[PDB]
């Protein structure tokens, strides 16, 4: 009643894009550590229940139609849906090996009106850059956005410590929240989560 | 599945805190904005809510922008020492990233940064609610969170908002027993199912926030 419902067959898709080299007429730099992010990120939300792909070093085009793959795919046995973006980027904007790309043209292609099979269902997207109304039900959560070469980005070190301990437990904005605290006191920039969810989320039923 | 209660905001001051209120109903005519009928009626609703929660409320009306900076401005320099967190609500015309005074538009990240940390050292690790109806070593921006009517939204002249009428409910009713995502989220939810429009809530709060004991 007050939960997003779980009791479907999967936990959902959870896509990767995981972006470390970047072309000549971008002239944006190795982003070295983000396949400790990446590899992290993908045991967390694997442990978590997602069905996890990652991506590596994709145009702009790529994750535009990755995107639009995914979304196009049949989600009826799905709870929600994740998305995880690991890159350069400025204000509203993220980054390809070849160019930019608007962060809202990726979410785009599972508004309520585009993606009838994820319809009351959260959409979330981790982002971290160096009857029904059609907007109802995404969730993001921003690192801002600075990474470790050695050790990764403070952002996920946290999400990922977090999940692994409290991802069945935990509301997702709980988990967030303590996130948040984490990378305010531990490592100087804070996270933002953005919540257009209109339920408990709990990674469990 | 469902939960019970120092990873709570620390609630032992003796006041709960400020909550400054703006109510823009009426604007200059060079703005070409028009009257915001039932604002009155919302604005009234938010004052009785927020002084029920444990709030010094205050409210302000057809303010111009330089007023809505100033009172903020100050309300940033007094002692909040004794005080567990701060709010204020806009109600007005919006834009993206911008409110609307009776004279022009002020951007909105200009009136927030006021609370930033280095700028109010006495609101420091204390929430700062911005509640926002704009019809279209710390981090300083830490334990900021912002309540949106919509994202980057209509009104009923005899009802008043959509928005403030839900959070005003959800409010009495679970106030002082839900944490404040979890209020925001069936504000979002009654807003959505209720009657084309979606709140949006934008939290750094670092700790979950419980308006009690
Ligand atoms: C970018 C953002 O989320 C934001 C949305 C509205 C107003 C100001 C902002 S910027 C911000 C965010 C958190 C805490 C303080 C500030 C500030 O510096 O006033």
């Amino acid at each position: 009643t007050y939960q997003y419902n779980m009791n479907f067959e999967k936990l959902g898709k959870c896509i990767i894009i995981n972006n470390k080299n970047f072309d000549k007429v971008t002239g944006m730099g190795v982003r070295n550590g983000t396949d400790k992010d990446a590899e992290a990120l993908f045991k967390c939300f694997r442990s978590l229940g997602f069905d996890v792909i990652v991506y590596n070093d994709c145009s702009c085009a790529k994750m535009q139609d990755l995107l639009k793959k995914a979304s196009e795919e049949d989600h009826t046995n799905a709870a929600c849906f994740a998305c995880i973006l690991l890159s350069h980027g400025e204000e509203n904007v993220i980054y390809g090996k070849d160019g930019v790309t608007p962060i809202k043209d990726l979410t785009a292609h599972f508004r309520g009106d585009r993606c009838k099979t994820l319809l009351e269902k959260p959409k979330l997207f981790f982002i971290q850059a160096c009857k029904i109304p059609v907007e109802a039900d995404f969730l993001f959560a921003y690192s801002t956005s600075w990474r470790s070469p050695g050790r990764g980005s403070w952002f996920v070190q946290a999400l990922c410590s977090i999940l692994e301990e409290h991802g069945k437990d935990l509301e997702i904005m709980q988990i967030l929240t303590r996130v948040n605290d984490r990378v305010a006191r531990h490592f100087k920039q804070i996270p933002c989560v953005v919540s257009m969810l209109t339920k408990e989320l709990y990674f469990s039923q």
